[PDB]
């Protein structure tokens, strides 16, 4: 993948295909995801379908389609401003005892003679938060983690990021069985003037739509610094904070994303019509020279580093703060509890957007 990005960053950095326009470089990625309002993030018809939603003409329909991930101002900025205080670093400093406990009994499970780290920590740790707090509780730890698989890029239902089917109508149930127990941003989202399709899916958004990506931030982060033997360096100079963003700027958890054109706009030396898909390459703007000095290096104290792999402008993710913490606290933890790390066996993430590991073994030396 890398060295095809270096070489379209080269040759087009804005690219039409004849189907789509694909987007390679730093400069033109981010000026996408900020220019909002001529590249448009309603893939799913949600703004044209509100009014519908909300006076009920719609009865049915697809929960995850309609949130603020697939929407554009105000709808956005409005459905966004319920749950932005909850997730701001400052509202989150209190979890950092929890997530530190959890982390740590999380750890206890693992055999240093042989594991699978994703399935140990991984996964758990951030549906094990999430959990905490929504105040959704994991009734059926294998279900939560099946409804955590149900996330994935859908060719070709542009907007829509879950698999359907039984699983997706059991999470369904789930949620309306707990709607009313949640903790106060769920109680936010409930009692507010929301269609009951958008008050799901902003549910099950908030519950689910997070937990692969962070689990891959874990997993990635590593990797990484297993490979390029920086845990010494990393655990020695402090490096943590700016290690895992490196981690976020070399191995983005999520590859790409994708806007539509809402009028005829021009792209560095191309001109792209009205209604046309931009696909926007996120791991290969990460790498971008001309941002990224020796960008193919994995430089664990980068500085600067201005990477996108939470995205740009109104819908840089809402997770962030959340992510960075639990990774931040998951490394230092694993970092302080191992002086050995020997890498047995690895299973990627098979798929096009998002970028991780099903299970990466492991032999540790206790410490
Ligand atoms: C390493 C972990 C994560 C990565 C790499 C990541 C990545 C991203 C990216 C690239 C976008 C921009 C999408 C776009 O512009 O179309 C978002 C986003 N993300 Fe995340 N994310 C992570 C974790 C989380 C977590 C933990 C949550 C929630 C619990 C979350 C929820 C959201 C939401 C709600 C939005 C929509 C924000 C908006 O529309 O304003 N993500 N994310
Ligand atoms: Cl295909 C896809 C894209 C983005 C996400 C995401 C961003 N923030 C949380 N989840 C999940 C799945």
């Amino acid at each position: 993948m890398y060295d095809w990005f270096s070489e379209m960053r080269k040759k087009d950095p804005v690219y039409y295909d004849g189907n789509i326009w694909q987007v390679f470089s730093y400069r033109y990625t981010k000026e996408v995801l900020n220019n909002f309002s001529k590249f448009s993030s309603d893939l799913t018809g949600y703004h044209e379908r509100l009014e519908d939603l909300r006076n009920g003409k719609i009865r049915f329909d697809i929960p995850t389609r309609y949130t603020m991930l697939t929407s554009d101002p105000p709808l956005h900025d409005e459905l966004r401003s319920m749950s932005a205080d909850i997730f701001s670093p400052q509202k989150l400093q209190t979890l950092e005892t929890f997530i530190r406990e959890t982390t740590r009994s999380l750890l206890d499970s693992i055999d240093p003679r042989e594991d699978d780290i994703v399935k140990k920590l991984a996964v758990p740790l951030p549906i094990i938060v999430i959990s905490k707090i929504l105040g959704l509780p994991i009734e059926d730890k294998e279900k939560f983690k099946e409804w955590s698989d149900l996330v994935a890029f859908r060719l070709g239902k542009p907007g829509e990021i879950f698999e359907l089917g039984k699983k997706y109508l059991e999470l369904i149930g789930y949620v309306k069985d707990h709607l009313n127990s949640g903790t106060e941003v769920v109680s936010r989202v409930v009692n507010s003037n929301l269609s009951d399709i958008e008050k799901l899916g902003y549910i099950i958004l908030l519950l689910i739509a997070g937990n692969e990506t962070t689990t891959n931030l874990i997993s990635n982060s590593v990797i990484d610094f297993t490979r390029f033997n920086l845990w010494q360096r990393i655990r020695e100079e402090n490096l943590y904070l700016k290690a895992i963003e490196e981690a976020l700027r070399y191995s983005p958890p999520v590859m790409r994303t994708v806007r539509k054109t809402k009028e005829r706009v021009k792209l560095g030396d191309q001109t792209i019509e009205e209604g046309e898909y931009v696909r926007v390459w996120i791991a290969s703007a990460n790498r971008d020279e001309e941002v990224f000095h020796d960008g193919e290096k994995f430089i664990p104290d980068r500085n600067p580093n201005p990477h996108l792999s939470f995205g740009s402008g109104i819908h840089l993710c809402l997770g962030a703060p959340l992510a960075r913490l639990e990774a931040r606290i998951a490394i230092e933890e694993f970092s302080k509890r191992f002086r050995h790390i020997e890498i047995l066996d690895t299973e990627k993430v098979p798929n096009e957007v998002l970028n991780g590991y099903k299970r990466l073994v492991v032999r540790l030396k206790s410490n």
